[PDB]
């Protein structure tokens, strides 16, 4: 979905005076056919009849005008009403797959001029936006709230399962009993969860000002999940991996690749092709997750800690003095590392 | 109103199945937009979308299809329905005086193709027919009947006054006391009566089958007025006048010139400059009106009677023996001429 078109969709998103007018028009079963231009003179050959207005835009004015037959011409910045009650005459030879004169005119006119045209028919409650060779149908808020509320409820269930997987993983991590199956299962659930977020994003955007609570909910449910998955990938990949690399593996499984167990464990660098194999592959966390998240050790410095001790298990055996040899670890960070791991072992295992 | 257009108007006149369908369509407040062509696949460029039907016409089929959006395509003789639900796309650059997409389309397409296009708007009850550069509005029957009923009632009054003038003139004629004013006064009323018939004629045509009674009424009211006015012109023009010329006089004051007293007398060959002079000009009927109408003498033979006796006054003094000396007058025509005049002189004077 081009960014060019997304800028146009903003024009009619909940919160704008234009959208407010269009909601009133839909509510009254008036139709609408609206043409957005910056220089009316340049387009005087596709504009016939009607009334020259040249007056400041308002929602109420647009509403009143739409009671009349034909079309309305506004400035692109939606600050002026230029014409009302006009006949729009785009080139009839331009292909269109729309139905009815109103929507066939709209799509032809947008194709012909490279401008936005908005059509509302009298009996439906959708707003059809046309820009160049684009068509975007904009939905009512109540339809969008419904899908988004469902998506959020779905995200809650994925997130709860993710937390359960993770808390079990933690236990296994601290006891050094993790298998590849355990990692992959946890990553998959994380990947799927953020996929759902990506898929609902267009709905969220369409909601405009009415999507504010929805965005807050997404943010709260997904807050640290991306960082968490990146750290897991750095901790459990077959060979050592830089952060931005792990970030890309996340990007890949969120958007382009399917998060099947074999696919994940393969891209983590393991050579398995049967799902049952994962249970037999023993893995040991590098320790990045615990270092950044719990001991609050910056990644740049955690590299050196992993450089020296290789795995979490060995880090958990190091004394404060042992840790202090690392490039970046003073007594502050050394006790942070030492005490936070041991605290965790005590309470969790 | 060119004969070419009148033929097309017949297509939608009361009585035709097409008009019966348009009537229902008007009554249901469906609109209509109908394109008449014999070769559909040649007009492929101006007809988009819709359904190809190619089915035999009926009023009920047309009505049913008019429920759908857009336009309908029929054969020029209204025998086939070719398309329904189509989008008509005439050249947008053709000048049009119409208002609304429907009527602006109809006019432009009619001009572009030389074919009939019919448009009915949803809330108005008229049928607008476009043919080439012609536009003809066809009215509802109740409207036409009201005008025609008034026009006929108006005619009864003119006709009553014409009769009263005529019978007064009859008396003056039989007593040889006719002035040019009496003649002109009678002619003028007859002229005006026939003008009214001319003005109402388009409404009557427009009424189609619903104008049968109205035609009979006009026929009864005017059936011999024209012949009567022709014979008056032949009896009172200053210089002898052939029948053909007299009919051309009649035709002139019915259409071209206005039947003013001075003007009528001037055309009759009397150098008059003021209406008050008409009362001083004495005239004598040659006798054609009486010879044709009352004695049943053919005009051809009439001339021979007039060339001999010059005026009605002299004819009324001629004996049977005198009259038989005329070419074409046997003993029966002679006694027909003499007894009909003496009979009228006895009864009317
Ligand atoms: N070229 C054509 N070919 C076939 N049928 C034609 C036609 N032009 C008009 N009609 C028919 O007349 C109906 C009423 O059009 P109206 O202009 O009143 O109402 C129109 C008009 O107010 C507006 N609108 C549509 N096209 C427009 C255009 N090019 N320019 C400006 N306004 C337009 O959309 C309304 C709904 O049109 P809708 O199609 O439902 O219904 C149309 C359509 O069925």
């Amino acid at each position: 979905v081009p960014q060019e078109l997304i800028e146009k969709i903003k024009l009619i998103s909940p919160g704008t005076e234009l959208r407010k007018a269009l909601d009133d028009i839909i509510n009254a079963n008036f139709g609408a056919l609206i043409f957005l231009v910056d220089d009316p003179k340049k387009y005087e050959d596709v504009i016939q009849g009607g009334f020259w207005l040249d007056t400041d835009f308002s929602a109420e004015k647009l509403y009143e005008l739409s009671k009349m037959n034909g079309a309305i011409v506004l400035s692109e910045d939606i600050t002026k009403i230029y014409y009302a009650n006009v006949h729009l005459v785009p080139d009839p030879t331009i292909p269109t797959g729309e139905t009815g004169t109103r929507h066939r005119t709209a799509e032809r006119l947008a194709k012909q001029t490279g401008k936005v045209v908005i059509a509302v028919s009298r009996r439906r409650n959708i707003i059809s936006l046309y820009y160049k060779n684009y068509k975007y149908v904009v939905n009512q808020v109540d339809f969008l709230i419904s899908k988004v509320t469902q998506a959020i409820s779905t995200l809650e269930k994925y997130k709860d399962n993710f937390n359960k997987l993770l808390s079990e993983l933690e236990v296994l991590e601290l006891e050094n009993r993790v298998t590849l199956a355990d990692v992959v299962r946890t990553l998959a659930k994380g990947f799927e969860l953020l996929r759902i977020v990506e898929e609902i994003r267009p709905y969220i955007v369409e909601l405009g000002e009415e999507g504010r609570l929805a965005r807050m909910q997404l943010r709260e449910l997904t807050e640290d999940v991306d960082d968490l998955l990146v750290l897991l990938i750095m901790d459990y990949s077959s060979e050592e991996v830089e952060e931005e690399t792990a970030q890309n593996i996340l990007q890949d499984f969120i958007t382009r690749r399917e998060p099947s167990p074999i696919s994940i464990s393969r891209v983590l660098g393991y050579d398995v092709q049967q799902a049952a194999q994962l249970d037999d592959v023993l893995v040991s966390a590098r320790g990045y997750r615990l270092l950044k998240t719990v001991a609050r050790i910056p990644l740049s410095i955690g590299y050196n800690v992993v450089r020296m001790f290789k795995t979490l298990d060995q880090i958990s055996k190091a004394s404060v003095e042992d840790l202090k040899k690392v490039e970046g670890i003073g007594e502050k960070r050394a006790r942070a590392i030492s005490e936070s791991i041991s605290s965790l072992k005590h309470r969790k295992t």
